[PDB]
């Protein structure tokens, strides 16, 4: 009751690694494991490290997210982590009073929405992936046994601590001179830094309980494409843009998951818009 205990897992990803900084930064004492140390998939282990632990609050950073490969040859791996994880790491939280922060995506949406309009807290989920379902049932398990939470649902994450969409156009435009990114999904980048600190943002400042969208932000629209000819102008490379049904994908992806941001505003937090989160972390990767 007087002491705040925090266990982070999921801890050596991209998100994790981040918070684990962030909290470093600030003086934040806390317990970090991830699949060498505490395998979420296995109830008894994860009941071990929080009967040492005995947190208070949990950042649940670990998570499957191959979209493509969740729907085939690694259909049993997502649903083992997205699903069973999720589930005890919730009920362990319910055991133990702890807090859970559960990062959500926005491809629990349909996506079936014109551009321009956004999804809000309240829109009812409807995913047409095997990673989106996986990810809603994950959130239902945490309402139903973390009495007190905050799920984040994000969208297209990048930072320097692990593989994301930023290094792969790097990698491949190293050798290659033409690459093709759909220019009909719409939605924002996340910058790892920008969600690690609107998950501190709401514990810090005791927000309300419940559902909140937390993407970067963007005056106008924005798609794959766009954040590929970004990340990449600096290159000699040519970024084509292809619609969805140009090459055949194993996952049929939301044609807009854009994201209503206006409730994680109203908490406080400002929200960079992607271009700045970009540039960011371009300066932090310099360290």
């Amino acid at each position: 009751p007087l002491l705040e205990m925090i266990l982070i897992t999921g801890s050596n990803g991209q998100l994790g690694t981040e918070l684990r900084y962030l909290l470093d930064e600030r003086g934040v004492d806390y317990v970090a494991v991830d699949v060498a140390e505490m395998d979420i998939t296995n109830e008894d282990k994860v009941e071990a490290v929080f009967a040492q632990v005995k947190p208070t609050l949990v950042y649940h950073c670990a998570a499957y997210t191959a979209v493509d490969a969740a729907e085939d040859e690694g259909k049993a791996l997502n649903e083992a982590i997205n699903v069973t994880g999720s589930e005890n790491i919730a009920k362990a939280c319910g055991k133990y009073g702890a807090t859970l922060v559960y990062i959500s995506t926005d491809y629990v949406f349909d996506g079936n929405k014109p551009v321009g309009q956004e999804w809000v807290e309240t829109d009812h989920p409807d995913p047409k992936t095997e990673y989106g379902r996986t990810k809603r049932l994950g959130e239902l398990a945490v309402e139903r046994y973390a009495e007190h939470f905050y799920i984040i649902r994000t969208a297209w994450v990048f930072g320097n601590y692990g593989k994301n969409f930023v290094f792969t156009m790097e990698q491949l435009a190293e050798n290659h001179s033409r690459l093709t990114v759909v220019n009909d999904q719409h939605g924002r980048p996340t910058w790892t830094r920008t969600l690690a600190e609107f998950m501190c943002y709401l514990t810090e400042n005791q927000k309300a309980f419940g559902y909140y969208h937390l993407s970067n932000d963007a005056k106008e629209d924005t798609t794959w494409y766009d954040f590929a000819k970004e990340i990449l102008k600096d290159k000699a490379v040519e970024v084509v843009p292809v619609d969805s049904s140009a090459f055949p994908a194993k996952a049929k992806r939301p044609l807009n998951s854009t994201m209503n941001l206006d409730k994680a505003k109203a908490t406080g937090f400002v929200i960079p818009t992607w271009q700045e989160a970009l540039k960011a972390f371009y300066q932090q990767g310099l360290k």
